[PDB]
């Protein structure tokens, strides 16, 4: 029971770059996401499972935008609302925020209690945003994650 | 339905100092700890529920040691080993590590899936360590948390 996801920093122009991996394992309380990332900006970053198994950029109003190919937050139960990892009426893809230390590394594992089986995340993508995550659609949509900084396709 | 815990930086020499609060609420997946702290060193900090409802120091080897009055990690099931928040044979008091940002503040909530009711944690203390937490007794005991930096009594 384990999936090692290769994660890359997104740059539609200069090119993407490997920043490490995120290993997903099953615990008695839900899926555990264990990062081993580097070269990221210090702080808390929005961390979610997105609908499409793609990290490719997509054209948006005449602008090749990073990670748009991944689609929106994975929401199989139609919550149509961004929320907490422990909130039942929030996107099923809403994970705890990722902590990146001063040295640009992330190794602190986080639990997603609503995700129970590894197979459930296969066929999707995992996204790391430039901004944080206040687990609400206010004052900013999707927790204020904003732009997509890094991404990995979940095989 | 919440418990607001007053947290203080421990200073046996010149007196404990207020650093904020930690609010505990219940979710359908366990107790949620929402910090609102400031003045702490940046980084990940060991965060656990300790056995005694006291944050006072105790004499050990002739040294008045900060927070020893709280005792060890709360372990009502006698796991006798430090582990993950989602690990059943680990101290019940083992919580996810606390994230302190560059500006010394901590506001990111964390979930303790093995803790179900607010009353279960009443009569104990919550501790913040100077070091982090690798959720193991290897290579360092108690996750490498080391000295006790801040603490609050849960009522
Ligand atoms: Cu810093
Ligand atoms: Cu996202
Ligand atoms: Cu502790
Ligand atoms: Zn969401
Ligand atoms: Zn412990």
């Amino acid at each position: 029971a384990s999936i090692e996801v290769k994660v890359q920093q997104l740059d539609p122009v200069n090119g993407n770059k490997d920043v490490g991996t995120v290993t997903i394992t099953e615990s008695n309380y839900g899926l555990v996401f264990t990062p081993d990332l580097q070269g990221l900006s210090e702080g808390l970053h929005g961390f979610h499972i997105h609908e499409n198994p793609s990290c490719e950029p997509k054209e948006q109003e005449g602008k090749l935008t990073a990670g748009l190919g991944a689609g929106g937050h994975w929401d199989p139960k139609g919550a149509k609302q961004h929320g907490y990892p422990w909130q039942d009426d929030a996107h099923l893809g809403d994970l705890p925020a990722l902590t990146v230390l001063h040295d640009g590394t992330a190794t602190n594992p986080v639990l997603a209690p609503r995700l129970k089986h590894l197979d459930d995340v296969r066929g999707h993508s995992i996204m790391i945003h430039t901004g944080g995550d206040n687990h609400s659609d206010h004052p900013a949509p999707l927790g204020g994650g904003g732009p997509r900084m890094a991404c990995g396709v979940i095989k």
